[PDB]
């Protein structure tokens, strides 16, 4: 199979780009901190395992000061 397809090109901030997935964006969460964009479940994922930013690594103290159990 093949299911291949694409051709989309544009002039626009290279920022766009995420730190992690390090191509396009979904939800575009903007940290109210540093001010830096992380695709939502990113941010969210990245929040789960470390209380910091996977971009200028500050510990964001926003979202809640606690880290909380392993409860799903
Ligand atoms: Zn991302
Ligand atoms: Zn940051």
């Amino acid at each position: 199979g093949s299911s291949g397809s694409s051709g989309n090109l544009s002039e626009l901030t290279p920022y766009i780009l995420c730190s992690i997935c390090k191509g396009y964006l979904i939800d575009a969460t903007t940290i109210t901190e540093c001010l830096h964009t992380f695709c939502k479940s990113c941010i969210v994922r990245h929040f789960y395992y470390s209380n910091r930013c996977p971009k200028c690594n500050i510990v964001v103290h926003q979202t809640q000061p606690l880290s909380g159990p392993s409860s799903g």
